[PDB]
């Protein structure tokens, strides 16, 4: 599914991401925009042979099992395909574990390079939240 901006803002807020570990909702919408273009079906191969999955591009190297990242972790205890659903629950509850692990939103390269330090409130402008 490809979310509308305000549609994803609404879902992320409902799932308890607004201000999660002090990251405003705008940070999460900005990350999702630049990670996946709001597309739950997004998959991208990493150089080490891991793959990033779903609307928040969660990495098989640490967080999920995709059956082809040998010697990796599965710290969210899910198949990476669960991260590709039209329903963002699994991506949200895994992202909460990632952002809590000491590195904050710096784990998301697109957030670091395109959202961090910017006016991220612009990403929720116009939305009825
Ligand atoms: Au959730
Ligand atoms: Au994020
Ligand atoms: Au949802």
């Amino acid at each position: 599914k490809v979310f509308g901006r305000c549609e994803l803002a609404a879902a992320m807020k409902r799932h308890g991401l607004d201000n999660y570990r002090g990251y405003s909702l705008g940070n999460w919408v900005c990350a999702a925009k630049f990670e996946s273009n709001f597309n739950t079906q997004a998959t991208n191969r990493n150089t080490d042979g891991s793959t990033d999955y779903g609307i928040l591009q969660i990495n098989s190297r640490w967080w999920c099992n995709d059956g082809r990242t040998p010697g990796s972790r599965n710290l969210c205890n899910i198949p990476c395909s669960a991260l590709l659903s039209s329903d963002i629950t699994a991506s949200v509850n895994c992202a909460k574990k990632i952002v809590s692990d000491g590195n904050g939103m710096n784990a998301w390269v697109a957030w670091r390079n395109r959202c961090k330090g910017t006016d991220v409130q612009a990403w929720i402008r116009g939305c009825r939240l």
